[PDB]
């Protein structure tokens, strides 16, 4: 009862964060961060756990997530990457705080029984 349903909300949040109407924010968080791609060398030496919005999808596909609060925990370790490696300023950093607003506010609303 209360799991398929906290699951079915999970879906229903990460489909929203991949949908065209935040796609100017949420683009950055798709896929997995291309170090080599963009030239962060130092990146792996910063970041322990890398996550993306591509790889939360796989783990609901695969059924990984057994409740709500492990889905969002992996939402939470791809923004908190995100503030950890860029400084406060950058501009992926403002559409991180955007994307995660969008988030939080359904999240907030999990179904609770
Ligand atoms: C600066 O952080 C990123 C940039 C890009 C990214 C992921 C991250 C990233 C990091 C690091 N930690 O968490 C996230 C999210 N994926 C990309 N794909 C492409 C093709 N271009 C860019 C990009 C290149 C140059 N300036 C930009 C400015 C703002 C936004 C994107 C970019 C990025």
């Amino acid at each position: 009862s209360k799991v398929s349903e906290q699951l079915k909300c999970c879906s229903g949040i990460l489909k929203e964060m991949f949908a065209k109407k935040h796609a100017a924010y949420a683009w950055p968080f798709y896929k997995p961060v291309d170090v080599e791609a963009l030239g962060l060398h130092d990146y792996c030496d910063i970041i322990k756990h890398p996550m993306d919005m591509s790889t939360i999808k796989s783990k609901l596909e695969a059924r990984e997530y057994r409740d709500a609060q492990e889905f969002g925990a992996d939402v939470r370790l791809m923004f908190s990457n995100c503030y950890k490696y860029n400084p406060p300023d950058h501009e992926v950093v403002a559409m991180a705080r955007k994307l995660q607003d969008v988030f939080e506010m359904r999240f907030a609303k999990m179904p609770d029984e």
